[PDB]
């Protein structure tokens, strides 16, 4: 275990010892039942809405605008990107908070 306590304080790790959320298929069907209350949770439906809200380039996007103002809000020497939210984008806006 890495880490220092006045500073570098493991919000992280503190976060990651909730939610009792191990497999992947547990996270998708907790984000399912928020996102979409009542219906019971299926493993293709929530798996389709996930994707969907997240890297589905209809649906959802970011301008170019949008994705150069992300990369050098966060730190990036590319300018031009993706529209959608890159899988190791979340993990760099965490770093940045």
């Amino acid at each position: 275990l890495y880490t220092n306590d006045i500073d570098c304080g493991p919000f992280i790790s503190d976060t990651l010892k909730i939610d009792n959320t191990s497999n992947q298929l547990e996270a998708l069907v907790e984000i399912y039942r928020m996102m979409r209350p009542g219906e019971p949770p299926t493993k293709e439906a929530a798996e389709t809405l996930f994707g969907n809200l997240f890297f589905s380039a209809e649906r959802y996007d970011l301008s170019a605008v949008g994705r150069m103002k992300f990369n050098r809000r966060i730190g990036r020497t590319e300018i031009e990107g993706p529209g959608v939210l890159s899988k190791e984008d979340i993990i760099d806006v965490l770093k940045t908070l």
